[PDB]
């Protein structure tokens, strides 16, 4: 490019920056093409073009002006890229703001979508504010290849679509531009199928939706509603390995954490809305908005010391009682809690406070409701046609046809969408077995094997691997968490090694072992020492997340206190011991709302949590215990740097089944960061109980779960103990400890204490 052209840009004289900025073809070779990307980045000193799906990164060069950049790249197609932009000492990675000159679908958009590879399809499908033929308005487009007709109905034409019939393109997608309407518009698609049957559909790519049970889509100007402040958070994320950091997750169902009064409006970020009543049976109560949750949940979590909040699915879902697991509006956060920008504010404020956001994501199925994706165009469009692979009969839901390109594309782009538009830090997929097996919950003779005669759902396995491949390429540094309950191998291993490509897997066997263990009367735990120790036998086959989830405190399972045997004191003590053990055992941590303050009742998704309990000392003491445990966790590198390496853990001894005692070391990079952990899982205290340690010196008691400030009896070792030169447990030194009742000790060598 010329200096004259560059200056026209720099001085705002150019007639159309899209002619010069963005990606432009320069020439076609035999086997490849030459492209240039140009960007004008005022304040940037350096920039790079990332091609994350090819794993390449090329520098851009300043051309004629220090903030005007060009990058010449040869590759057969340049569909997928990002700009990395350095301003002083900070880097951000963004999509190119000049990537798409037209609001309408181009030939290239349609081709990529037909192949299942349009990672940004939601920029074109759905509803977008833009300009066509010189007039402002909204462009709508929808995939519905077998429909006979489609119209746009909405507020703007009183729900009569005769003058807003859409145009079909390439026998696949319907489009229409409507002038002079804007964001806030309420609409649906009216579809006639091949039988002449007419019906009404929410927008599958819609960005906002009426409050359930109403289902019309709402047009959102999604790139001009919120201003973010989280660049430094996102840079740190992208440059860090989360597997090596503390990850302590507070799992939250937004609709049931805290309720407000329905006798007042729901406040929003700079606005307000009508209250959303929680249920007709509890009509005095309303949900809190994303905005109110940002103001209340976030400081609560920050003070407790968790690193992350994990949300039960917030994608739009018609029924409270599915807990979010039956989604019908995959591209919009639920309007129960307000608008898209209020959720963006929640995430921004999490990042301002140093807290990451993980979203439960539901790609495994969708329910039958007629406003949603089912039988979309008068054929089995989203779902597979054969019910033996296309329905989960025991659940009454439909299963995506992962093999069908535009369906795969809906889902792959949907995951990316949450990271792009809402800046989230991770996803968790519930029930991964439900996608992986062709015989999932199906009786003999009511499913068919794959082409090699196996039970593996080939198409789903491929989809899962593609999702995880793309997620990590576009958003390095994120968490991708699976719950898979059949010992499928290499869940949390890279795709290049025959894995599914998640980075963490819930240790459901650990969870069962531990909760089954603690539910046993302590005298009988001597017969089940193996519950304590067994999970370490297979631990290194995955990267495990130790989760005590929502699923474990419903349906007659009790809340954590009620699972524990004995009187009120021992119930609390058993909670403290279990969770101190969980936080010291290798792996990342997740626990569910209400567990941190000892709610007695099961989680009830129709009410809010029993916050009045926090008026009372035992509940306040447990909450302090977790606050301090989380603080320790973040303070001690041996609790997080080497979770997934042999170095990070070693048993000291696990043979004393008769007293239900175990002990172990955690390690990090510095040998002085080593910790000794001692667990006593009955209410019998022990005096002069020896434990082997590897070095001489004074071992400080960093943490004692029996401290009086946590509700314990305050037995302990008075702050620490000097090791004896008395060999024990095959180690040259040993500590002669008092073991408090139903309690866990964490000790650390202070190699500078004065003898
Ligand atoms: O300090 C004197 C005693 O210290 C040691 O006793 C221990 C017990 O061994 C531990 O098990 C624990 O005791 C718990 C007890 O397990 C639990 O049931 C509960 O017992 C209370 C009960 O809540 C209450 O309603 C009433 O019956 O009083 C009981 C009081 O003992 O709470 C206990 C802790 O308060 O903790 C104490 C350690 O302090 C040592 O073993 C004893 O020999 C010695 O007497
Ligand atoms: O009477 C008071 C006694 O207190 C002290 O004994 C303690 C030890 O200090 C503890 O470490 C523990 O002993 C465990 C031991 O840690 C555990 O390994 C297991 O030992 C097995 C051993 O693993 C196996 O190799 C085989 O050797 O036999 C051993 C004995 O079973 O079980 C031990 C407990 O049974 O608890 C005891 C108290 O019970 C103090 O050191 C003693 O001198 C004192 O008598
Ligand atoms: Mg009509
Ligand atoms: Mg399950
Ligand atoms: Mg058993
Ligand atoms: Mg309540």
């Amino acid at each position: 490019i010329s200096a004259d052209q560059v200056n026209q840009i720099i001085y705002n004289l150019h007639h159309d920056p899209f002619e010069i900025l963005g990606c432009h073809l320069l020439e076609e070779g035999k086997n490849t093409k030459k492209w240039v990307v140009r960007a004008y980045l005022p304040k940037a000193e350096a920039a790079w073009v990332i091609r994350p799906t090819e794993r390449k990164e090329d520098p851009m060069n300043s051309v004629h002006h220090p903030n005007f950049f060009e990058c010449i790249i040869e590759t057969p197609e340049l569909n997928h890229y990002q700009l990395k932009v350095k301003e002083g000492e900070h880097e951000k990675v963004i999509y190119d703001p000049y990537a798409f000159s037209s609001p309408y679908l181009t030939d290239e958009d349609i081709y990529l979508f037909s192949e299942g590879n349009h990672h940004r399809i939601y920029e074109k499908l759905g509803a977008h504010v833009g300009e066509i033929n010189g007039v402002k308005g909204v462009y709508f487009a929808v995939w519905a290849p077998n429909a006979r007709n489609v119209s746009v109905i909405g507020d703007f034409n009183n729900w009569d679509g005769r003058e807003h019939q859409m145009r079909k393109r390439n026998y696949t997608i319907w489009e229409l531009f409507v002038p002079e309407i804007g964001s806030g518009t309420v609409y649906k698609y009216e579809i006639k199928n091949s039988e002449g049957h007419i019906y009404e559909k929410s927008d599958p790519y819609g960005f906002y939706r009426e409050v359930r049970p109403n289902t019309a889509s709402i047009v959102v100007d999604i790139d001009n509603i919120y201003q973010w402040h989280d660049e430094e958070w996102l840079e740190k994320r992208r440059n860090s390995d989360p597997l090596k950091q503390p990850v302590s997750v507070y799992e939250v169902h937004l609709g049931s954490w805290l309720h407000g009064s329905s006798a007042e409006k729901m406040p929003l970020l700079n606005g307000e809305a009508d209250p959303v009543i929680v249920s007709e049976w509890n009509p005095g109560a309303r949900f809190l908005s994303y905005y109110e949750l940002a103001e209340k949940l976030i400081p609560y979590v920050k003070d407790m010391g968790y690193t992350h909040i994990e949300l039960l699915p917030i994608a739009e879902h018609p029924f409270d009682g599915s807990w979010g697991y039956q989604v019908t509006g995959f591209y919009s956060p639920t309007s129960r809690f307000g608008r898209p920008e209020d959720f963006m504010y929640f995430v921004d404020k999490c990042h301002e406070n140093g807290i990451g956001v993980i979203l439960d994501w539901v790609p495994g199925h969708f329910p039958k409701d007629s406003h949603g994706l089912a039988y979309f165009d008068g054929t089995h469009l989203y779902e597979h046609a054969d019910p033996r692979i296309g329905e989960h009969k025991e659940w009454g839901t439909l299963v995506f046809n992962y093999g069908r390109h535009e369906v795969r594309n809906f889902l792959v782009a949907n995951v990316l969408f949450w990271f792009d538009k809402y800046h989230v830090d991770g996803i968790r997929v519930d029930a991964v077995a439900s996608m992986l097996y062709r015989n999932y919950l199906r009786k003999e003779g009511e499913w068919i094997a794959n082409e090699y005669g196996g039970d593996e759902h080939i198409e789903a396995v491929s989809f899962i691997r593609e999702v995880n491949t793309l997620l990590f390429e576009y958003f390095p540094g994120i968490l991708s968490i699976a719950e898979e309950s059949t010992e499928w191998e290499k869940v949390s291993r890279p795709v290049y090694d025959g894995g599914l490509g998640f980075n963490l897997k819930w240790d459901m066997g650990w969870m069962h072992d531990m909760l089954d263990y603690f539910n046993i009367d302590p005298y009988f735990r001597q017969y089940h020492q193996n519950n304590v120790t067994f999970s370490m036998a297979y631990y290194y086959n995955e990267n495990f997340m130790l989760a005590l989830s929502h699923d474990e405190i419903v349906h007659g399972k009790s809340n954590m206190l009620g699972k524990m045997p004995g009187d009120e004191w021992q119930k609390y003590a058993n909670v403290r011991a279990l969770f101190t053990y969980m936080y010291t055992h290798p792996g990342k941590k997740t626990m569910f709302m209400s567990m941190e303050f000892g709610q007695w009742s099961e989680w009830n998704v129709w009410g809010d949590l029993e916050w009045h309990l926090l008026q009372y000392e035992p509940h306040q003491q447990l909450k302090q215990f977790f606050t301090d445990l989380n603080a320790l966790y973040q303070q001690e590198p041996a609790l997080y740097t080497h979770d997934f390496e042999y170095h990070g853990f070693e048993w000291i001894d696990c043979n004393d089944n008769t007293h239900s005692v175990v002990s172990f070391l955690r390690r990090s990079d510095d040998p002085n960061d080593s910790l000794v952990v001692v667990c006593n899982f009955t209410p019998q205290p022990h005096s002069h109980y020896r434990i082997g340690v590897p070095e001489a010196g004074y071992y400080v008691e960093l943490f004692n779960s029996d401290a009086k400030q946590y509700g314990g009896s305050n037995m302990g070792n008075l702050g620490g103990k000097w090791a004896d030169e008395w060999s024990f447990h095959n180690k040259p030194y040993s500590l002669d400890l008092c073991l408090p009742p139903l309690a866990v000790l964490i000790l650390k060598l202070d190699p500078t204490k004065v003898p």
